[PDB]
């Protein structure tokens, strides 16, 4: 396939939960705007794991089958791969954080840096 312009914003799918206040009603971090032009460097299949299986076609990683939880991540389900915010932590954060202790371009680590659109 062919990747999306870099105007591309990543949200969470409808639905998603979030963690309340304590009593109070939560809310969803902002959305986080994804460039692929600079991700030129790391392979398609990479991060679109499943290519292979999905015979060529990128499904989004929130599709029914894969990362479809709209549950909220806690103590309990820490661990749960299904859960959106692991799914994408994983994937993002852990490559700018192993790319900025080799001292090299990266991208956002801060929760604020990668959730921009507001
Ligand atoms: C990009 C390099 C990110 C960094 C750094 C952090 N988050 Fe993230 N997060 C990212 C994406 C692409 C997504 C999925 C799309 C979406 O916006 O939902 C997420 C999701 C979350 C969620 C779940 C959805 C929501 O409640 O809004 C949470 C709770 C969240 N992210 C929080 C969060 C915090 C506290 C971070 C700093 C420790 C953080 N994120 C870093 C991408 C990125
Ligand atoms: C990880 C750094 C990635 C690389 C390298 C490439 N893509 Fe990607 N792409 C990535 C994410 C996290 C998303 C959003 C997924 C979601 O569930 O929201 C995308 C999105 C796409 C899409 C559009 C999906 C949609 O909105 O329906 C396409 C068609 C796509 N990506 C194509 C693609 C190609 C061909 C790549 C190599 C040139 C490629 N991506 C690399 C993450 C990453
Ligand atoms: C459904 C066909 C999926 C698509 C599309 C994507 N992922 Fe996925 N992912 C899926 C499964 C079945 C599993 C593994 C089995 C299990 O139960 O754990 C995963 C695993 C991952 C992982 C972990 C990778 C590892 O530990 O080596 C991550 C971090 C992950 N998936 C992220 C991810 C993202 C961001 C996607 C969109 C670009 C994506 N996956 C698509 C199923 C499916
Ligand atoms: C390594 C395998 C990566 C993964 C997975 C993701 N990103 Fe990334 N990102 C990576 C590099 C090497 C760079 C720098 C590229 C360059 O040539 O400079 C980036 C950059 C970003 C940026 C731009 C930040 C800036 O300083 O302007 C953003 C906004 C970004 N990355 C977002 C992002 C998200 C949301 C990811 C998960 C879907 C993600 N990246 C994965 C390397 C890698």
């Amino acid at each position: 396939a062919d990747a999306p312009g870099d105007d591309y914003v990543i949200s969470a799918p409808e639905g998603m939960k979030a963690k309340p206040k304590g009593d109070k009603p939560g809310a969803l971090q902002k959305t986080v705007p994804f460039p692929h032009t600079k991700h030129a460097t790391v392979e398609c299949v990479q991060c679109h794991h499943t290519l292979e299986a999905d015979g060529g076609a990128v499904k989004k990683c929130t599709t029914s089958g894969c990362h479809d939880s709209l549950e909220f991540r806690d103590k309990a389900n820490a661990k749960d791969i299904k859960l959106v915010e692991n799914a994408f932590h994983t994937q993002c954060i852990d490559c700018h954080k192993a790319l900025k202790k080799d001292k090299k371009p990266t991208g956002p680590t801060a929760c604020g840096k990668c959730h921009t659109t507001n």
